[PDB]
Order: C-alpha cells, then sequence, then structure tokens
C-alpha cells in the first residue's frame, strides 16, 4: 500500500500552484490504499497532547511552512476524533479530557471519568487491548518517554480508581480498594509488573525503589520483584541494544530514566508579551540527553525487532510523552522538539509496515492542548514567545487558557491517521473508543 | 455515493461500545465513496473562522457530546489542509493569514499577503475559480450571510490590493490603483457588478448606496447601475422565492441587509472569570433573526434551484459568514448559532448532491480561530462563558488569545471534508491552494 511519499509544497511558494502539495489527483492512490484483509501487527503512536495545533507548529518550525513530515503527515487515511470524558458522579459528558480517561477509552473501549485507569464510572475494570492482545497469543510491546507509571503507557496493563497511585505507597492512600494489603490487585507499577508485556521501555525507575506492602514479594522493592519473576532490566543504550530476545520466559523491562525520560531540545520558558520585549528564540540541542539513553526511535525499532519474532503477530504502542508535558509548561521548544522525536518513530513504524505489508498503524493524541500559533504582533493576556522558524520567518505562539499552574487541556476533535490494512475506519468523524473496537476487530482478536 | 447517515454515539455513552460512532467496517463505504469521473457541478461551503475547535463546540451544545451534525460531519472523506499566507515585503511565510489571502488562495491557486484579493504579492491579478468557471459557459453563484463586499464572497469577483477597498469611495484612498477613476478596475462593489455571476446572494447593500466617480455609469449609484444592467433586485425571502429563472441575461441580485445578516441565536458577551462569577447561558433565538430574512439554507437552496437549470454545470460558493464575526466579539452563543445555520444549508448541499450523482461538495474553513474548549473550573485570563449543552451538562469556552477589543485568528491546519467525484483530493494534508486545482480539475475547465 503507498504511503504518502511527499507532500510538501512543490515549488516557489510565491508562485501559481508553487504551494501545492499534490501533484495529481488521488483517487488510484486512495483506492489502493483500502484493505480488510486481517492485520497482524498493530503499531499505535500516540503524541501526547499532540493535537493540529502542535503538528502544524512542529511542521513551521522544523521543516517551514510548506515542509512535510515524513512520518506524522505520511499516513493516507485521515479524520476526527472526539475524545470527551464522563462526569463520574451523573455520567454525563464531561467535555475536557485528561489523559487517563482518553487513554482507558482506547485501550478498553468504554468511556470514563477523568483520572481513571482501566476502570469505568462504577469502577469496574475491564480488559485492555493488550491483555486481549496477550492472552490470544500476540506479542506485546509498550513504549513511553514518560515514567511508565503515566497515565499512557499505564491504561493498558493497570485498572485502578485513581492515576496518582504510582506505587505502593500512594496506592494505600489513593486508592484503598486497589491496595495489594486491603485484597487489591495492587498498585499501578504492581499491576505492570503482573501484566508481563514481553517489551517494556521508557522511565519511571523511581517507583520501582518502593517496596511490596504485601504478597509474594512483600519486604522487596519492586525492582527486586522484577528481577525474581525473570524480568530482563536494561537501563541504558548499550544494554537495550545488547537484547537478542524478549518473550514471556524472560520479559524486556527497560528503565531508562528516574522520571520522565530527558527533553530533546531546550530553550527559554514563554513569557508575558514575550513576542514583543523578547527577541526570537531559536531552539537548542539538550547536551544531557545522551548518547547512553535511547530515543523514541531507538527504543521503536528495537521494540518492533524483539516483538517481530513472535509469528503469531504483535501490538505495540509508542508513546511521544513529552509533548504534552512541555506544552503544560509553555515551553515552545521542548514541546515542538519532542514532536520532532516522534515523527522519526512513526518513520520507523511506517517503513516496518510499509514492507511487512498486514500492519496497521495509527497516530493520534489523546487530547487536545493550549498552544496556539497567533500573529507576530499579537498582544496576548497569557504567554507568548517568538520562534526563527527553517523558513527564516518569526513564528510566535500563545499558551493563554490558564492563570495557574499549568497551561490546561481543550475538548477540541483531533487528528487521527493511519496506514494499512483496516485504516478505513478512521476516516470522518469517530470517537476515541471506536479506536478500541477497530484494533480488536483489525486483528481478529475476540 | 454514500453519505454518512448517521455517526452519533450508538448507545450508552457509560456502556462498553455504547460510545462508538461506527457499527462496522468502513472499508467498502469508503471505496464506493471513491470516483475519479468528471464532476458536473461543485458546492463549495465555507464556515468562515470554523476550525475543529468551532465544530467541536457547537456540536456539544446543540447535539451533544455523542450527537452528529447531519450535514457537516456527514461528509465521508476528509483531511487537514495549510493556509499561511505570504509576508508582502519578504514573500516569506506568514503564519497566520487572514480572510481575504485564504480566500484568494482557494479562488486563484496563488498564495498572498493578508488583505489582498485576487492579486498576487506582485499585485497581479489572476482569475479566479468563478471567472473560469462563467468563462467555460458553467452558471455561477456566490452566497453569503456577511455584507457581499466582505473577503470571502469578494474574492471571487473582485481583484485589488486591499480588502477595504468596498466602494469608490474607499477605494479611492486606498486602492488608488484600482480607483476607476484613475483608471483602475473599480472597487470590490464595482467589480463585483462587473463580474455578473448568474447568482449573487447576501448582504451589504449600504456600500451600492454609493454613486459611480466614472465610467459609463458615473453620477449614478451602485445601485442604478446594478438595475440598469439587467440585474433582477432582491431584497427579502419573498421576492427570493419568486424568481424564476437567473442567467446571463437577467442575473440575480439579493441585497438582505445593509451590512451583515442578523444572528441566529442571541446570548451574552463572554466576561473575565464569567464561568466563574456568573451563571450558566443558553442561548435563545434572535427575534429579528426573521420571517422576512432568507436563512443560508434557504438561500442555498434557491441558488441551486436556479443555478441547475445551466445544463453545462455549476460553481456555487455558499458562506457561513458570521461565525468567524461572533468568534471574534467573543459571544459563544452568536458563533455556535451560525454554525448550526451552516450545518443546515450543507444538508441541502448533500442532499441535491446525493440524488444529482455528478456533484462535489466540499465543506471547510478559510482559517481557524480562537475559541478553545476548557474544563469548567478554568481560571483563564481571557473571556470565558459556561453554556448548559443539550446533554444538560455545562460546557465553557474560553477567548485569550487578545487583549484588545477583538479574539484574533490562528495558524493551526484544519479539517476540509468533501463529498462526491474527486473527493479523494481533500484526504491527508494539502494545501489551500490545491484546492482552486483539485475544483479546476474535477470541472475539467482549462
Ligand atoms: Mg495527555
Ligand atoms: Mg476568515
Ligand atoms: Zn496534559
Ligand atoms: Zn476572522
Amino acid at each position: 500500500m503507498p504511503v504518502l511519499e511527499n507532500r510538501a509544497a512543490q515549488g516557489d511558494i510565491t508562485a501559481p500552484g508553487g504551494a501545492r502539495r499534490l501533484t495529481g489527483d488521488q483517487t488510484a492512490a486512495l483506492r489502493d490504499s483500502l484493505s480488510d484483509k486481517p492485520a497482524k501487527n498493530i503499531i499505535l503512536l500516540i503524541g501526547n497532547g499532540m493535537g493540529d495545533s502542535e503538528i502544524t507548529a512542529a511542521r513551521n518550525y522544523a521543516e517551514g511552512a510548506g515542509g512535510f513530515f515524513k512520518g506524522i503527515d505520511a499516513l493516507p487515511l485521515t479524520g476526527q476524533y472526539t475524545h470527551y470524558a464522563l462526569n463520574k458522579k451523573t455520567g454525563k459528558p464531561d467535555y475536557v479530557t485528561d489523559s487517563a480517561a482518553s487513554a482507558t477509552a482506547w485501550s478498553t473501549g468504554v468511556k470514563t471519568y477523568n483520572g481513571a485507569l482501566g476502570v469505568d464510572i462504577h469502577e469496574k475494570d475491564h480488559p485492555t487491548i493488550l491483555e486481549m492482545a496477550k492472552a490470544a497469543g500476540l506479542a506485546t510491546g509498550n513504549v513511553s518517554t514518560a515514567e511508565l507509571q503515566d497515565a499512557t503507557p499505564a491504561a493498558l496493563v493497570a485498572h485502578v480508581t485513581s492515576r496518582k497511585c504510582y506505587g505502593p505507597s500512594a496506592t494505600s492512600e489513593k486508592c484503598p480498594g486497589n491496595a495489594l494489603e486491603k485484597g487489591g490487585k495492587g498498585s499501578i507499577t504492581e499491576q505492570l509488573l503482573n501484566a508481563r508485556a514481553d517489551v517494556t521501555l521508557g522511565g519511571g525507575a523511581k517507583t520501582f525503589a518502593e517496596t511490596a506492602t504485601a504478597g509474594e514479594w512483600q519486604g522487596k522493592t519492586l525492582r527486586e520483584q522484577a528481577q525474581a519473576r525473570g524480568y530482563q532490566l536494561v537501563s541504558d543504550a548499550a544494554s537495550l541494544n545488547s537484547v537478542t530476545e524478549a518473550n514471556q520466559q524472560k520479559p524486556l523491562l527497560g528503565l531508562f530514566a528516574d522520571g520522565n525520560m530527558p527533553v530533546r531540545w531546550l530553550g527559554p520558558k514563554a513569557t508575558y508579551h514575550g513576542n514583543i520585549d523578547k527577541p526570537a528564540v531559536t531552539c537548542t540541542p539538550n547536551p544531557q540527553r545522551n548518547d547512553s539513553v535511547p530515543t523514541l526511535a531507538q527504543m521503536t525499532d528495537k521494540a518492533i525487532e524483539l516483538l517481530s519474532k513472535n509469528e503469531k503477530g504483535f501490538f505495540l504502542q509508542v508513546e511521544g510523552a513529552s509533548i504534552d508535558k512541555q506544552d503544560h509548561a509553555a515551553n515552545p521548544c521542548g514541546q515542538i522538539g519532542e514532536t520532532v522525536d516522534l515523527d522519526e518513530a512513526v518513520q520507523r513504524a511506517l517503513e516496518f509496515a510499509k514492507k511487512e505489508g498486514n500492519t496497521l498503524v495509527i497516530v493520534t493524541a489523546d487530547h487536545a492542548h493550549a498552544s496556539q500559533i497567533v500573529a507576530p504582533d499579537t498582544k496576548a493576556p497569557g504567554l507568548t514567545q517568538a520562534l526563527n522558524t527553517k523558513d527564516g520567518a518569526v513564528m510566535v505562539m500563545s499558551y493563554g487558557n490558564s492563570e495557574e499552574d499549568s497551561q490546561e487541556h481543550t475538548g477540541s476533535q483531533l487528528r487521527i491517521a493511519a496506514y494499512g490494512p483496516h485504516a478505513a475506519n478512521v476516516v470522518g468523524l469517530t470517537d476515541q473508543t471506536d479506536l478500541f473496537y477497530t484494533m480488536k476487530a483489525a486483528l481478529g482478536l475476540k
């Protein structure tokens, strides 16, 4: 199936037809993109908080307005999907979701309240697409740049009434019903160790330092439990590259940072009237990110390599987490750099899929964020910053939907694109929960 | 070709799979939506400033979060498109376009600077899709709820260096090179009268009261000139319904209001901390809305009827203008009501297209706006308001990208959806200029 090779402005932006992205009619290419045959594998790439605005800002800065992200923009089937949550007490819609509810929606097929993981408004557990995939025998992978206990990666393997329930200690006071010592299934980190996906890579080594309050591994740190349960623990790129196999007998657990893995690009924080009073910024590569710390692209590629050895097929979810984090921190450079980071991973995925032929690749976000691209002369009430793009022009970003600590989320529907068998299911308007059913039906799971 | 009959949440939002909008695999339906055959007609519906956020806000309020706009959401082929303009002096991209440059982009196929109409950065005129369609012998219609002189409807029939050049007087001092008395082609209203589309319906009767400074009709008001040039002048719904034919011999010109046509819904303006300090708002129908003033749906339906009598085919552009106007005025109810209004016109277009079979219907916006849907408890620096949705829940809207007077535009890419032959060309990432080429090619124009 054809992948959009190039959708950059074809010529001189200033001349007639020079800004065009199409070189001819697309009917035939679209026909060839449609297939209902079964999917052997599925790679779901999530850009945390990556709505259309974030994609545009990143493209403008890193590739120029007439540019083209080889990964993110290359998926042929596109659509828009709704991601509202539910109010726990009333059951009515709550228009602006958080990452927990949204992650639950696509991972279990049911709407829930803000902050829940793998449970509905009645606090009932529902099997995740990963658990189901593992049950059917497929290999499973879960990769992220955030703390593995964070919402997005946690939703696939944990069922807790509150996302804050990272380890034993926090769970005991915030999720008493889930607390291990109270007959619950355990904390997020604990349920993660139980779920046993073949490949799990990301940050969050900190919580693994906690000690189990009850159960078979009481007294032992969660890391010791991992080792004792046969997990292959990796903590740097070198070690990651050395892994030859990862399976149920010896699952891979890569903890590359105590918390969130390092951001790719550094830049100052947006300030009040920053586009007016401060000069234009040019982002700079983060020097503390390490040749020893794998990038999302490397983690993705390795994961694909190990997971592909299972002839049954595989399910892999990859998350570019810090797009959302930096967006919250009103830091344009960090936000854009993580989007660029995600793009590289989408490329890795698309390459593998293009040759394998039976892989469904999906790129989307969990929810919309606050960043907006405004006129250079804008006098906004919030935080702003001017950036020097690849076009050699200035672009101004504004974060003005919150006064408090962190810029907030928004309820706008957002882009979802797909490539491979069953991709037609992301076209037009759909809901985040349809994604669970699309992945399930594509994999022929029951 | 199938039209999305229903993509509303199929069941109980709170139950597994109840939020789903899909009821089965879409591959086959999408395959049936692909056709490369020639388009006999084209109906372009523009929601001024109607980005994904505006669409979601209006859907949440009027149809509920799991609801479905029968028009707007019913188009099967969807994608996102870029609309940046150019800096006149440098020729580099200017990330946030205004309505003039964007309307110029799709109407002529060339990028331009903010404020320009039908001319490039060198101020050179370029033929519009309407002029070209009229030349090839097709019937043409230009419909809007704004003053006919405003950017969107003007771009199809006028070529001036500044959008402010409404009539003789303003032209003489702001567009001297275009001023009739200086050998120019004339003001926006004057060129509109020259272009002679078969059907032109909208507001802006005020400028028609100005008198020609030179030329054959010097001394006469533009209204008199219209009458003298054989135009059928209509000023209300009754007269409009009475028109039996509209052609080059007797073109239809409907001036239904002095300026912009009345807004559909009334509601208070968003205020600082309005979601906190004031109660939730329920929009109410504008009593001045009227029985003698045609609605966008009525104008669209009448236009289609008159235009369809030309066997060669027709080109019609319809614009829901006040979506952007109200968005600027930080008035949620006006904004949303105009989106509901546009939806009705999209339904009429789709109905006709569905049965005619050779019509390309495109629905999109010229540029993205400011409005954002934020959490109910949000403490924003700008203007906000709480609304009582059809769900019986509260939705808060934030306007916080400008301090001054008006909320500004944004540069995020936005939704474009299509139905009919050649619709495949709106899928994936495209540029607003590609739309000119898609309509040109579809129509077989040269
Ligand atoms: Mg998130
Ligand atoms: Mg506009
Ligand atoms: Zn967030
Ligand atoms: Zn505007």
